[PDB]
């Protein structure tokens, strides 16, 4: 597939499936944060194009920056303790 998934960390804050950011470290997501938890104004269906919408929100930019403290932050979605870069 044309996208890059990693095992999410057991303490990263995995919640399930949806648009999220994550700090990628040794090809493990040591941290995760879902768009629906940063942006309570979001109304949609976890679309790959919604990152063109909320990927410039003041709280999204703060959440991605807060992941850069550890490792290489990435934009994408999660599923079943895996996080894929979009």
């Amino acid at each position: 597939m044309a996208n890059k998934t990693y095992k999410i960390g057991k303490n990263a804050g995995y919640d399930g499936c949806g648009l999220c950011l994550a700090a990628i470290s040794e090809n493990e997501a040591i941290k995760v944060k879902y768009l629906r938890d940063i942006c309570p104004d979001y109304d949609g269906d976890d679309k790959a194009e919604d990152w063109l919408r909320w990927g410039t929100d003041s709280r999204v930019k703060a959440a991605a920056l807060e992941m850069e403290q550890y490792a290489y932050t990435s934009v994408g979605m999660a599923s079943c303790w895996e996080f894929v870069e979009l």
